[PDB]
DNA sequence: CGTACACCTGATAA
DNA sequence: TGGAGGATACC
DNA sequence: GGTATCCTCCATTAT
DNA sequence: CAGGTGTACG
């Protein structure tokens, strides 16, 4: 039903998918430069999966804090220099993210650097921190950039061919950014009136094209799609019997984290009913109604 | 009859 | 996801 | 005082 | 993240 039992590539896939690397620059008199500098590992789920938070938390040795971040979620995070760099740092400098944000990581490492020779006390240090955070997440605010303006931001790391480091890192990134989805069409058709219809679908921002497109690869099947509205892809496997055959089997063993386990689970019940043809038949369809209720958005 | 890829629309914590 | 403001602990 | 961390809350887009 | 539709094709 629900699942947070972690493995180091698991962690590694779920920021991957989930977590963010930031660097705070905050306007303070108080302090001889004039700016306090932060830096900050954070990762935020719903509510529902506090246990997910607490058993990253516990991965993590107990450092850091989790507090409600939004009406319904909580935040993960760790903001001690000093802990980032004696316990995160070494954790994904050993078993590295693959997507993009791989980019910020080893520039927010860069800040740590800095910020562990106490150099982001120095107007010098604290340029070169300017520069690292220019180019990391979101860049520099309007107030930063106004305060910095001969600031050149850092060039971004270019880390090319980036394979999926192993099957672990798959549950983990689904975890986040994946999706197990039952649709019921309405068709003219069937028998029954509805289709059933399973996807498997995992979602990134186009920046990560290669990665979305070695999955095909990876699983043996599936096909990347781009979203009409935006600069965003799907990774999307619909084949029923490559559902059955590859998906399915692979998440049985890889397993996914936090409460969608209890989806896939769901969606694999549902697989059941189909492969015993058994979603042509009112009953059958019925049971996928009700199944399809409970799980995903449904879930209590 | 029934499936599946290409295409569509909405909600919102992440 | 990625960010912010105000408060307080620490040294 | 200088500096480092805690505590609470938020807009927007990448899910 | 997630839930829907058209329609070519076996
Ligand atoms: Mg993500
Ligand atoms: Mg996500």
């Amino acid at each position: 039903g629900e699942n947070g039992k972690l493995n180091p590539w698991a962690v590694v896939g779920f920021i991957d998918a989930e977590g963010s690397f930031m660097v705070r620059v905050r306007k303070n008199s108080k302090y001889k430069t004039g700016w306090l500098v932060v830096a900050i590992f954070s990762v935020t789920v719903d509510k529902k999966d506090l246990f997910l938070l607490e058993s990253l938390k516990t991965f993590f040795g107990g450092l850091g804090s989790i507090k409600k971040s939004g009406n319904s979620t909580f935040s993960y995070r760790i903001e001690s220099s000093e802990q980032l760099t004696k316990i995160i740092l070494p954790f994904f400098d050993k078993y590295s993210l693959i997507t993009e944000k791989l980019g910020d990581y080893l520039l927010f490492k860069k800040v740590l650097e800095l910020m562990g020779t106490k150099e982001h006390l120095t107007q010098r240090g604290l340029e070169k921190i300017v520069s690292l955070k220019a180019s990391i997440n979101k860049g520099l605010s309007e107030e930063l950039q106004a305060a910095f303006p001969q600031c050149v931001p850092t060039p971004r790391p270019e880390i090319n061919n980036k394979l999926i480091p192993d099957p672990f890192w798959l549950a983990g990134f689904v975890s986040g950014d994946g999706s197990f989805k039952s649709i019921l069409k309405k068709s003219e058709s069937i028998k029954v009136g509805f289709q059933s219809i399973l996807v498997f679908q995992i979602t990134q921002h186009a920046r990560d094209v290669k990665l979305m497109e070695s999955l095909i690869s990876y699983l043996g099947c599936g096909f990347i799609e781009k979203d009409s509205r935006g600069p965003w892809l799907y990774y999307t496997v619909t084949n029923f019997s490559d559902i059955q055959g590859k998906i399915i089997p692979f998440f049985h063993q890889y397993k996914i984290i936090g409460s969608k386990y209890g989806d896939y689970m769901d969606w694999c019940k549902i697989a059941l009913i189909m492969q015993n043809k058994n979603h042509l038949t009112p009953e059958g369809l019925n049971e996928i109604r009700a199944l399809k209720g409970g799980m995903n958005k449904g879930r209590l």
